[PDB]
């Protein structure tokens, strides 16, 4: 039932219209517990939320336990993408991440070394082909 | 006795001489296991290690094990150190954290959310004050 979606914000924006359309796939497998993530909207680098970063990090902490799968989009790198499938994997979560290797950059060796093929997953993907991997995904996933 | 030292790799370089610094200094508060990380010999894009990534992963994951401390540079995006943090956090590690302002970049809400001033650390430093800042830790850590 529950995903948490994992992607860049303050790593930078620049995959934002492609997380919209991962979120947007992936509400007919589950209610996304981070959709905000994805939205155009979100821009930072103002320093706001006005409840702090400690409830933000609470908060995404206690939807991480809910979860059922995570997924991240690594493309972008990020702190909080690292720090978010670092924590579910302690968890023991299953974990979808997803590579654009068209985007010219090698991911990081501890993301590509962490997979096992199994309950940690990495697939490279062409970025019209992401709702295609999403559904392999979570087919097989049942 | 053992210090894990996190910083960017692939992530990009553009901090390395201060991972130099940094790694120079936790020399004399202990063994470091990770000072690879501050090599300016190392450069990728490449694709090495000739061990893969898989290599890579379960040799950190061990060495993050022992370490009695992890400290880790954030002021470059990385998913490779915020994955380790996530472990570590999970791991019970204490933490360090060190941060630039001066980068101009706000640092990530699920780092500086998940400090608590006492087993997680997250200090801003101007570049020169790096020293002082490990000093004060480190000292205070005993
Ligand atoms: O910011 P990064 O790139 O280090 O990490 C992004 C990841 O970490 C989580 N995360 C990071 N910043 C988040 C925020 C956030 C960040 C900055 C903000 C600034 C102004 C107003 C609201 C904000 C919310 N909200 C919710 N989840 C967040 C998120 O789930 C995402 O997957
Ligand atoms: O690469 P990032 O920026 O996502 O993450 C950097 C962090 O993750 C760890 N890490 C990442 N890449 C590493 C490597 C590595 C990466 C690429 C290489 C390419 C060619 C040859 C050797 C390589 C070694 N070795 C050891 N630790 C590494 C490291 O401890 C560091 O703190």
């Amino acid at each position: 039932r529950s995903v948490y979606f994992c992607g860049s914000i303050r790593g930078g924006r620049e995959d934002q219209a492609l997380y919209a359309r991962i979120v947007s796939r992936l509400r007919r497998y589950g209610k996304v517990l981070t959709e905000h993530v994805a939205d155009a909207e979100l821009e930072p680098l103002g320093e706001e939320a006005a409840g702090g970063d400690q409830f933000i990090h609470e908060q995404n902490l206690n939807w991480l336990q809910q979860a059922d799968v995570v997924v991240a989009e690594v493309t972008q790198p990020s702190l909080g993408v690292g720090y978010e499938l670092g924590r579910a994997v302690a968890l023991g979560k299953p974990i979808l991440c997803l590579f654009r290797p068209q985007s010219g950059r090698v991911l990081s060796a501890m993301i590509r070394g962490a997979a096992d093929g199994s309950r940690f997953q990495v697939w490279d993907y062409a970025e019209g082909e992401v709702e295609t991997m999403l559904d392999r995904y979570f087919e097989a996933y049942l």
